[PDB]
Protein backbone atom coordinates (compact mmCIF):
# COMPACT_ATOMS: atom_id res chain seq x y z
CA UNK A 1 0.00 0.00 0.00
CA UNK A 2 1.01 3.53 -0.94
CA UNK A 3 -0.68 6.86 -1.64
CA UNK A 4 -1.37 5.94 -5.27
CA UNK A 5 -3.13 2.68 -4.41
CA UNK A 6 -5.03 4.37 -1.57
CA UNK A 7 -6.37 7.20 -3.71
CA UNK A 8 -7.07 4.85 -6.63
CA UNK A 9 -9.36 2.91 -4.27
CA UNK A 10 -11.04 6.06 -2.98
CA UNK A 11 -11.44 7.76 -6.37
CA UNK A 12 -11.94 4.92 -8.84
CA UNK A 13 -11.08 5.24 -12.52
CA UNK A 14 -13.37 6.64 -15.22
CA UNK A 15 -12.19 7.53 -18.72
CA UNK A 16 -15.08 9.86 -19.64
CA UNK A 17 -16.11 13.10 -17.93
CA UNK A 18 -18.23 12.38 -14.86
CA UNK A 19 -19.54 14.33 -11.89
CA UNK A 20 -17.92 14.02 -8.48
CA UNK A 21 -19.82 13.69 -5.21
CA UNK A 22 -20.34 17.49 -5.18
CA UNK A 23 -21.70 17.55 -8.74
CA UNK A 24 -18.54 18.94 -10.39
CA UNK A 25 -17.11 17.78 -13.71
CA UNK A 26 -14.21 15.38 -13.15
CA UNK A 27 -12.30 12.72 -15.10
CA UNK A 28 -9.84 9.91 -14.56
CA UNK A 29 -8.81 9.14 -10.98
CA UNK A 30 -10.68 12.02 -9.36
CA UNK A 31 -9.19 14.83 -11.46
CA UNK A 32 -11.41 17.88 -10.95
CA UNK A 33 -11.92 19.77 -14.21
CA UNK A 34 -14.08 22.73 -13.19
CA UNK A 35 -16.73 23.87 -10.75
CA UNK A 36 -18.55 25.61 -13.61
CA UNK A 37 -21.88 24.07 -14.68
CA UNK A 38 -20.73 24.32 -18.32
CA UNK A 39 -19.71 20.99 -19.85
CA UNK A 40 -17.92 22.96 -22.57
CA UNK A 41 -15.81 24.66 -19.90
CA UNK A 42 -14.94 21.23 -18.48
CA UNK A 43 -13.99 19.95 -21.95
CA UNK A 44 -11.72 22.96 -22.46
CA UNK A 45 -9.99 22.28 -19.14
CA UNK A 46 -9.55 18.64 -20.15
CA UNK A 47 -7.98 19.49 -23.51
CA UNK A 48 -5.62 21.96 -21.80
CA UNK A 49 -4.64 19.32 -19.22
CA UNK A 50 -3.98 16.54 -21.75
CA UNK A 51 -2.59 18.62 -24.63
CA UNK A 52 -4.98 17.40 -27.34
CA UNK A 53 -8.63 17.63 -28.37
CA UNK A 54 -10.18 14.89 -26.22
CA UNK A 55 -13.95 15.28 -26.71
CA UNK A 56 -14.39 14.43 -23.00
CA UNK A 57 -12.60 11.05 -23.20
CA UNK A 58 -9.07 10.01 -22.19
CA UNK A 59 -6.97 6.84 -22.10
CA UNK A 60 -5.90 4.95 -19.00
CA UNK A 61 -2.30 6.12 -19.51
CA UNK A 62 -3.49 9.73 -19.62
CA UNK A 63 -5.62 9.25 -16.50
CA UNK A 64 -2.62 7.79 -14.66
CA UNK A 65 -0.37 10.64 -15.79
CA UNK A 66 -2.83 13.27 -14.55
CA UNK A 67 -3.12 11.31 -11.30
CA UNK A 68 0.64 11.36 -10.72
CA UNK A 69 0.68 15.12 -11.33
CA UNK A 70 -2.24 15.61 -8.95
CA UNK A 71 -0.67 13.57 -6.13
CA UNK A 72 2.62 15.45 -6.55
CA UNK A 73 0.78 18.78 -6.48
CA UNK A 74 -0.89 17.81 -3.20
CA UNK A 75 2.47 16.88 -1.64
CA UNK A 76 4.21 20.03 -2.83
CA UNK A 77 1.31 22.15 -1.57
CA UNK A 78 1.64 20.60 1.89
CA UNK A 79 5.39 21.23 1.89
CA UNK A 80 4.92 24.89 0.89
CA UNK A 81 2.25 25.54 3.54
CA UNK A 82 3.59 26.83 6.87
CA UNK A 83 0.63 25.35 8.76
CA UNK A 84 0.63 21.92 7.11
CA UNK A 85 4.35 21.17 6.73
CA UNK A 86 5.24 20.85 10.45
CA UNK A 87 2.32 18.49 11.02
CA UNK A 88 3.12 16.43 7.91
CA UNK A 89 6.78 16.14 8.88
CA UNK A 90 5.78 14.88 12.34
CA UNK A 91 3.85 11.92 10.88
CA UNK A 92 4.94 8.42 9.92
CA UNK A 93 4.66 7.36 6.27
CA UNK A 94 1.24 5.70 6.53
CA UNK A 95 -0.32 8.71 8.25
CA UNK A 96 1.35 11.01 5.71
CA UNK A 97 -0.71 9.17 3.08
CA UNK A 98 -3.89 10.03 4.99
CA UNK A 99 -2.83 13.69 4.98
CA UNK A 100 -2.18 13.67 1.23
CA UNK A 101 -5.54 11.97 0.70
CA UNK A 102 -7.36 14.81 2.50
CA UNK A 103 -5.48 17.51 0.56
CA UNK A 104 -6.22 15.70 -2.71
CA UNK A 105 -9.93 15.64 -1.89
CA UNK A 106 -10.41 19.12 -0.36
CA UNK A 107 -7.31 21.16 -1.25
CA UNK A 108 -5.34 23.38 1.09
CA UNK A 109 -8.37 25.66 1.43
CA UNK A 110 -10.64 22.76 2.37
CA UNK A 111 -8.00 25.17 6.59
CA UNK A 112 -10.77 24.53 9.12
CA UNK A 113 -8.92 21.49 10.51
CA UNK A 114 -6.59 23.53 12.79
CA UNK A 115 -7.64 21.65 15.93
CA UNK A 116 -7.39 18.25 14.20
CA UNK A 117 -3.90 19.14 12.96
CA UNK A 118 -2.80 20.05 16.48
CA UNK A 119 -4.09 16.74 17.86
CA UNK A 120 -2.33 14.85 15.05
CA UNK A 121 0.95 16.66 15.71
CA UNK A 122 0.53 15.78 19.40
CA UNK A 123 -0.03 12.12 18.38
CA UNK A 124 -3.37 12.07 20.22
CA UNK A 125 -4.77 9.66 17.68
CA UNK A 126 -8.15 8.77 19.19
CA UNK A 127 -8.89 12.41 19.99
CA UNK A 128 -7.86 13.46 16.49
CA UNK A 129 -10.13 10.80 14.99
CA UNK A 130 -13.11 12.07 17.01
CA UNK A 131 -12.35 15.66 15.98
CA UNK A 132 -11.87 14.82 12.28
CA UNK A 133 -15.36 13.30 12.13
CA UNK A 134 -16.98 16.55 13.32
CA UNK A 135 -16.87 17.92 9.80
CA UNK A 136 -18.86 18.47 6.63
CA UNK A 137 -16.25 16.17 5.05
CA UNK A 138 -17.23 13.22 7.23
CA UNK A 139 -20.96 13.84 6.90
CA UNK A 140 -20.91 14.13 3.11
CA UNK A 141 -18.44 11.28 2.34
CA UNK A 142 -18.59 9.13 5.47
CA UNK A 143 -17.22 5.85 4.14
CA UNK A 144 -14.17 7.49 2.59
CA UNK A 145 -13.68 9.75 5.63
CA UNK A 146 -13.94 6.71 7.92
CA UNK A 147 -11.16 4.99 5.96
CA UNK A 148 -8.91 8.05 6.11
CA UNK A 149 -9.68 8.58 9.82
CA UNK A 150 -8.94 4.93 10.61
CA UNK A 151 -5.59 5.37 8.86
CA UNK A 152 -4.81 8.38 11.08
CA UNK A 153 -6.08 6.56 14.18
CA UNK A 154 -4.08 3.36 13.70
CA UNK A 155 -1.17 4.13 11.38
CA UNK A 156 -2.05 0.94 9.48
CA UNK A 157 -3.63 0.12 6.14
CA UNK A 158 -6.40 -1.90 7.84
CA UNK A 159 -9.24 0.20 6.38
CA UNK A 160 -7.98 -0.39 2.82
CA UNK A 161 -7.26 -4.11 3.20
C1 LIG B 1 -5.93 17.85 7.29
S1 LIG B 1 -4.75 16.47 7.12
C2 LIG B 1 -3.08 17.14 6.90
C3 LIG B 1 -2.81 17.98 5.83
C4 LIG B 1 -1.53 18.49 5.66
C5 LIG B 1 -0.53 18.16 6.56
C6 LIG B 1 -0.79 17.33 7.62
C7 LIG B 1 -2.07 16.82 7.79
CL1 LIG B 1 -2.38 15.74 9.17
Amino acid sequence: MNIFEMLRIDEGLRLKIYKDTEGYYTIGIGHLLTKSPSLNAAKSELDKAIGRNCNGVITKDEAEKLFNQDVDAAVRGILRNAKLKPVYDSLDAVRRCAAINMVFQMGETGAGFTNSLRMLQQKRWDEAAVNLAKSRWYNQTPNRAKRVITTFRTGTWDAYK
